[PDB]
């Protein structure tokens, strides 16, 4: 069957590719400063934020920490629109009862926030506003007594995510599977979910042996980061559990 | 390499026989009512409870379910020393794997001396029901509920002992364990025992479809009950505080 499963991997990569306007290999590129083309405007501290402010466009802008975070959720809120376009790509999420694909994106999208800010993260900052910013994990960290803590686990991720090198070819299929978990609760019907990610992960695990000759166990450790993921929404989403009503609606999640 | 891997996977259950005298097969038989072995005393009340037993109820069981975790404890670090590497491994960061890794392997067996109706005890002589002990005290009546919800999902993998022998290895050399010293040896150590479950589930489960896969999936689940117990002991600390913990469990629970 191996040509079917690089035709679903051809596919997925197509889609990704469509959905997600910054990729990885792009994101690199501007981290690394390997494309010298224009360098990313960089948030390093209280001075600069504000300057970028004023440079950069920004689509959420009162006060500093706050200001941040809420420029986080504009963001993730956006990502969830991307991600949501690209579930309906990969084959067979779209016969799915609409309930299940609608808890299939609800308990997904943040594994795939993450995944996905592991692609624009290095140990020392987080490309920002489409890769026109550069935001600094020391600046991050210099934030207020909650704040400064909601930043720091997800560069903590970042780095041991981002040790397996992935690309994007890679991360479209690993993504997927994310998405088609059978294990959400509430589905109504898991078969179908299962019969998915099955073969979603057959099209991964050839991927990565085609893709990443060399390292044997990378299907095996790209795995165990899935359980990874699971561990830092739960202490994310208790850490917004700490943290105007039309706005507040917008932001429900 | 293929036959490396064989060899590795036969030592590994090799290990496993000589150190859980009471295996996923041997549960099964129990649980089942097989005529290679005998039947449990079900003990579903406080009445069964009295005549079974061949301060308060709810003390004495979870006491009961402490003393076998110190037991279990003791059977996981007999067998993690027979895994290749283990016992050469920096001994700070042996500590640190036994440390972590016991909890998700004491709920993972226990997984296969569970149904969803109760669990073997006393070496399997007893049975304790779901509902039993989902009627203790106010804290102790939670305790043991999302083993089971873990059991059931468990179960349906349909894993035997061969299975779990390497599975147990590699939860036991994870390089993810906070305060190791040497990640990396315990990794290559990791990579090859994947290479040999791989093998090993492939080959004993030939018709079931990413069960590599899925079995690695179940990391979460057991992550989840071990951060909901050491929740729970929290508890137990402050309201019971006539109460005891071993001094092997005192060490883990960090
Ligand atoms: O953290 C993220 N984004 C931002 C966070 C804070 C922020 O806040 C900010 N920065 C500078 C000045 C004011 N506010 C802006 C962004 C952004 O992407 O633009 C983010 C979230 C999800 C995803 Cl997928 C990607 C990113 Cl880059």
């Amino acid at each position: 069957e191996s040509a079917d499963l690089r035709a679903l991997a051809k596919h997925l990569y197509d889609s990704y590719i469509k959905s997600f306007p910054l990729t990885k290999a792009k994101a690199r590129a501007i981290l690394t400063g390997k494309t010298t083309d224009k360098s990313p405007f960089v948030i390093y501290d209280m001075n600069s934020l504000m300057m970028g402010e004023d440079k950069i466009k920004f689509k959420h802008i009162k006060e500093v920490a706050i200001r941040i975070f809420q420029g986080c959720q504009f963001r993730s809120v956006e990502a969830v629109q991307e991600i949501t376009e690209y579930a309906k790509s990969i084959p067979g999420f779209v016969n799915l009862d609409l309930n299940d694909q609608v808890t299939l994106l609800k308990y997904g999208v943040h594994e795939i926030i993450y995944t996905m800010l592991a692609s624009l993260m290095n140990k020392d900052g987080v490309l920002i506003s489409e890769g026109q910013g550069f935001m600094t994990r020391e600046f991050l960290k210099s934030l207020r007594k909650p704040f400064g803590d909601f930043m720091e686990p997800k560069f903590e991720f970042a780095v041991k995510f981002n040790a397996l090198e992935l690309d994007d070819s890679d991360l479209a299929i690993f993504i997927a599977v994310i998405i088609l978990s059978g294990d959400r609760p509430g589905l109504l019907n898991v078969k179908p979910i299962e019969d998915i990610q099955d073969n979603l992960l057959q099209a991964l695990e050839l991927q990565l042996k085609l893709n990443h000759p060399e390292s044997s166990q990378l299907f095996a450790k790209l795995l165990q980061k899935m359980t990874d993921l699971r561990q830092i929404v739960t202490e994310h989403v208790q850490l917004l559990q700490v943290i105007h009503p039309l706005l507040q609606e917008i932001y429900k999640d």
